[PDB]
């Protein structure tokens, strides 16, 4: 069993990266890809870079290239649900595109065609995902995470998706395009990310404040969700 | 030399589809390569789908197994640029995100963080295709061409890409990520698509009607490239 993770920024990979045993490194296509054993298992580590592209050409390098049996994604994500301090997990059921409109053409908001309108995540990631919310007692929300290609920070970016996406418990830039390659490689999924600001008018201030306690939250979620899969 | 073409859409990869000799098909990440010889020169065409994330897992699919040398990316496009007509010919010398914004961190808008704000298209390229136009006797504009993840139809989504993006000559959903993936394998490119609709109020009903005659000049445009390329 190999299990595929991918982060987007540094901050969001090197917790995991440091703890990976023989490690190897892979640089294509202006991302890194680093092999070994994560507590035994092993792991290929992806270092995308930022938005739905970056993460769409790592994913699929990282599918070519290490044939990893699922995909985790890690790292930090914007609160939308009310419950969610700084620091608390959210796990996908499911992720869309919050930015996608060709509704002039009758699909959905947020579908593009030949997709799905959501993706849906693994129900097994899911599952072992909770169990080891539960086993740690963090506070977790389950549901719909939603991505695009901005920072959301307030004003009528974050007003439009509360308004799309009342349901959403997250943004992001990157979960939805890696949920879309998985798609059609037909490889399992779950996006387990953690807190790091709440979209809001002091995003910007958040993020760098938080983003630290974010990657640590939701990397001991990724070892914790590894060493629970390998069994 | 071999040369990597890109479509989205079936009608707009059936025209050069159906002129390949020896034609070999892979079917890969739920898109499909054809290779073969276009008028006697080496081609990989890709159909990727709609949308960035479709078209950046196409663009590596195809650049890590085919190798192109150079990749064109054909099809059609909506028209800003106040010459252009139906079946006109757009030349990107430079693509960007019309829907990126991390203007909250500095990054200028359109532009994603360890991006440049704009991907720039080959220079060689550009002049072998302003030659094919001149040729043809085409009318054509050369400029800035804008991708994002929506279809442009009048209101406020046309009204926001003249605000951010007045010199931008068309706009689509796919040719920035073929930049953006070709930036980063440094792989040269170019944009050569013809016009279907003015991503004003009636471009749902233009593109219907007008996609077939965009595919025919498009297509026209990449054969006789390919050949001048081919010298
Ligand atoms: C320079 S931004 C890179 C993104 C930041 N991280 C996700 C994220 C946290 N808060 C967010 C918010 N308010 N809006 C959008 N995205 C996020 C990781 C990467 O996706
Ligand atoms: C179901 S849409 C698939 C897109 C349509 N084609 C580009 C295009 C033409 N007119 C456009 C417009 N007004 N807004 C955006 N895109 C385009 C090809 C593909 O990118």
């Amino acid at each position: 069993m190999k299990i595929g993770i991918i982060g987007a920024m540094e901050e969001e990979v090197t917790l995991l990266r440091d703890k990976i045993e023989n490690r190897q490194t892979i640089s294509l296509g202006g991302c890194e890809i680093y092999t070994g054993q994560l507590n035994g298992t092993e792991v290929a580590l992806l270092k995308s870079g930022i938005g739905k592209v970056a993460a769409a050409l790592g994913a699929t390098l990282l599918l070519e290239h290490c044939k990893p049996d699922v995909i985790i994604n890690t790292g930090s994500a914007g609160g939308l649900a009310p419950t969610l301090k700084v620091g608390d997990i959210v796990v996908s059921d499911e992720a869309r595109y919050h930015d996608a409109d060709v509704t002039a053409f009758g699909y959905e908001y947020g579908q593009l065609p030949g997709c799905p309108a959501g993706f849906k995540a693994d129900d097994k990631l899911i599952a072992a995902a909770e169990a080891c919310i539960a086993e740690l007692n963090l506070n977790a929300v389950r549901g719909l995470i939603v991505s695009g290609d901005a920072f959301i920070n307030g004003s009528v970016g974050l007003a439009k998706i509360r308004h799309n996406f009342p349901q959403a418990i997250a943004v992001e830039m990157e979960a939805t395009a890696i949920a879309h390659v998985c798609h059609n490689f037909n490889v399992p999924f779950v996006v387990v990310r953690a807190i790091s600001d709440v979209a809001d008018q002091q995003s910007h201030l958040s993020f760098d404040e938080f983003l630290a306690v974010a990657a640590k939250q939701s990397s001991l979620m990724v070892e914790s969700l590894v060493q629970k899969l390998a069994h």
